[PDB]
């Protein structure tokens, strides 16, 4: 309950649907497969909640971090009306993870009794008593429960730091929906519950058995991400997760992004992705430009002076504010004379690209023809 | 163009100038602060959404001068090339915030410094980079650093006075065959320093040639312009004539703004509320390195503060949004943080200014002044 999640199809594992009623109010509804809008605090980088507005296909439902947050508590807490009224949009859905994507901190900080994060002013320790009362200030629509996600961190794979990660997590689990049934202002809120492992089958599927037998709104899917991307064995061990977890409730995954990434976890029954990926992208002055119908392939490096005379939208057909009505010789000029209205311009392009090629999925969905995108998007990445 | 008054109170000239020719800027006034023809932080969009925003923004060499091949190679013009090809600008040679360093003018050249370093400019490169820009005003190319030597000498301001004449009727030869800068309209810039007989021969000889309006240059000071450059000031003013307009570069505060409008000055740069956003700060004061106009958003006493920058202020920010929430964004590393309040200082200065022509109206441009100057201290 707390949502409703719908399938139209699901072809070859790939999930089409959409999820009702989701939200502390239990009127939004969200697409799958998508994204969630990123952001740290709540607010987009670089974008005024007008500004935002003017982006096409924003997500549903934003992420925030308790990474950017821990160390306000004390101000939220006094506050007290939540995170949405306290950024002036009190009507906004926000999913909650543990740590910012972009910033992970160091491993190794994980006990039985505490996990870590890391935000702008250092080291945050957090019991499961100092999380929820972290999530009673928030007061997020959703939110990731305290994890051990660090079994992979280990120099080698053990049966002992991978069984750990799952006994520590529904531990954390089940002391954090007991202290959520005692609190009145997280009634509505909802908790994901965190599928650990590491990279020991076993340990894998027992934590999806476990997890499912609580009363989470959601899984989300942590440890598989990747340096490029997520491996073929983690890929392997991704379908085999998603295949032991409930049907009826959505699948996120965390620190996964990329677009061939994004199509590989969406084959393997994946539903919500993180779209730190556009955010990356514009803090080195790049712009998406990839088709759809380290820097990396997907993008064009508006620094390079190449770009100086190229009188062209950053992406023809483009129909976001920047291709509206700048062209990248313009973006170039800004970066050269280092005016932070770049920064602003890119975000625009950046998550409109990212958000439509998110439609683009849909629609391949729709009409049967994923392959074509997906060998579409690799012949562009290699 | 065509400058009328309405009233001329105390020396003070309210009124506006037309023929721009749909547009028109009232006076006194300031023009928009930009570097590169668009406003710091803001989408032409969001500056939009700004209640106040003057008739012309202000553009530097500064920072165009180094990209000056790309806008030749555009051909179209700067306003244009940002996006904004019906926008009105004002090229001023000078960045007020980064001019960079001073020594570099001779007789045959003057250097602007950008972020990629230096540009010596010529007459004839000073011009050539003009017709790329295509602004509708243009600052002449000046000597304005008599007053940067380390002494008071009369040669230095003659060379000031001199240098200057020259460029400008350089200058106007070099528009007259000019299919491009046809439309464009030639600021000249009074010079001289701090010699008084220096700065009425700038005055009187650069009215004789048939600029567009007069560039007050030179006045500028720490904190603020001083009381020898205000006596300055308007026994230069005097000399000038009354149905031409006068700018002045490099004075931004609200009381130098008011001591110069008082003297017969007309047009200021909008600098001071990029200056108050670039360090965390919002301006407060009432009009009905940081000053006392201002409260600071990275002090811990915001952090709980859930009013508006400013009660009242019909801005983006003051309409949405609490100190607290300035407060977190920039202590959260956000430079959202600067968007906003650049919105608000914008606004606020620019309502300030609305507030000057309101008191010459009902002439109680006094009590105003005096408003001002009790927040100073
Ligand atoms: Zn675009
Ligand atoms: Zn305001």
């Amino acid at each position: 309950r707390m949502m409703k999640l719908s399938l139209i199809k699901v072809v070859n594992g790939c999930r089409l649907g959409k999820i009702q009623n989701l939200g502390k109010a239990g009127d939004c509804t969200v697409d799958i497969p998508g994204c969630l809008l990123y952001t740290r605090t709540g607010s987009a980088p670089h974008l005024t909640h007008q500004t935002l507005r003017n982006i096409h296909g924003v997500p549903g439902i934003a992420q925030l971090t308790l990474s950017s947050l821990a160390e306000h508590h004390e101000v939220l807490a006094e506050y007290k009306k939540g995170v949405g009224s306290f950024i002036g949009m009190p009507e906004s859905l926000f999913y909650c993870s543990l740590h910012d994507p972009v910033t992970p901190g160091p491993a190794g900080y994980v006990t039985s009794k505490s996990v870590s994060v890391w935000g702008f002013g250092g080291r945050v320790e957090m019991t499961v008593s100092k999380f929820m009362a972290i999530q009673e200030a928030l007061q997020p629509d959703w939110f990731q429960c305290l994890s051990d996600g660090e079994a992979s961190c280990a120099e080698t794979t053990s049966i002992k730091r991978a069984r750990k990660s799952v006994d520590r997590s529904l531990l954390f689990l089940d002391s954090c929906l007991r202290l959520q049934e005692e609190s009145e202002v997280l009634q509505k809120s909802v908790i994901i519950g965190v599928i650990e492992g590491g990279d020991v089958m076993e340990e894998r599927l027992r934590s999806a058995r476990e997890t499912a037998k609580r009363p989470v709104g959601g899984f989300l899917l942590d440890g598989f991400q990747g340096d490029p991307a997520v491996t073929e064995t983690r890929l392997h061990l991704l379908s085999s997760v998603t295949a032991e977890l409930p049907e009826d409730k959505p699948r996120l995954i965390c620190g996964v992004s990329r677009p061939d990434e994004v199509l590989e976890c969406i084959e393997r029954g994946v539903d919500l992705f993180e779209s730190f990926f556009p955010y990356q992208v514009t803090e080195r002055g790049c712009a998406l430009t990839f088709t759809f119908d380290e820097m990396t392939s997907f993008e064009i490096n508006l620094k390079e002076k190449k770009y100086q005379e190229d009188f062209d939208p950053l992406v023809r057909g483009c129909s976001c504010y920047c291709c509206k009505n700048h062209t990248r010789a313009y973006i170039h000029h800004l970066l050269m004379t280092n005016e932070l209205l770049a920064g602003v311009l890119l975000m625009m392009h950046n998550f409109e690209h990212y958000f439509g090629f998110f439609c683009s999925i849909r629609e391949a969905l729709k009409n049967d023809t994923l392959a074509q995108l997906k060998e579409l998007i690799c012949r562009q990445m290699f």
